[PDB]
């Protein structure tokens, strides 16, 4: 893989602040849905377009991204300043096949009857003793 | 931290192939949009909706899921069968909040003049040397 193929740290190393970002008035069949700040439409292939802050990183930048990959800096955001990089990815399917735990162990905490109603769910999200932790989750 | 709070190794506990999921012919803002197998919304809060296979996890199972929170049964698909957990989140940007790694050292291959064209992209993308890495990727 990339990360072992060459030697990264024979090029200049800077620290970021890093998020994902995804495309999307604008709907998937519109000729300006997915566009970049540069003029390209967003892309995930060897050469993936990333968002930066121009100051710090200018459009056409060439980064090596550790676990992301090779990434051109092609994007903005008014959000975007100083040693910040938001990674495109087409879908949260394809963040979590590259971030998240596929081979997992999960806890059975109660069986269910076949149904459950938006008032059951409520009720379970409002559970008095459970409050302390549901400002992490909503 | 939930994973800490309680004493989940008390329950019974199963193994899975974790994915994520999120929602979407619809769109944001019609009434079926965002509706699960059993008729909830997908939600995530302090009890968010997952789907499963409901011959392994029944509707209405209650999960806890490390380092996602508890879970509740909610959706099935076509695709979702045996040990088989899909994970729902809002937007890629959580996801990648989540389980990507936010303090992150990159590396300055080349700095940008300020513009790159979508033929310029491809030409990097069809780089003859790196097409073996490029699988990967694309």
């Amino acid at each position: 893989p990339l990360e072992e193929a060459f030697d990264w740290d024979e090029y200049p190393v800077q620290r970021v602040t890093a998020t994902g970002y995804t495309a999307g008035g604008k709907n998937p069949g519109d000729p300006l849905y997915g566009l970049t700040y540069s003029g390209v439409k967003v892309k995930r292939d060897l050469y993936s377009t990333v968002a930066a802050d121009p100051s710090v990183f200018p459009i056409g930048t060439i980064l090596f991204i550790p676990n992301y990959g090779l990434g051109v800096v092609a994007d903005t955001g008014s959000a975007i300043k100083g040693n910040r990089l938001d990674l495109y990815f087409e879908t949260v399917k394809d963040v979590y096949n590259e971030w998240g735990k596929k081979t997992l162990d999960v806890y059975v905490i109660k069986k269910g009857t076949g149904k459950i109603t938006e008032d059951e769910l409520e009720k379970l999200n409002e559970t008095k003793s459970l409050q302390v932790f549901r400002n992490q989750y909503k």
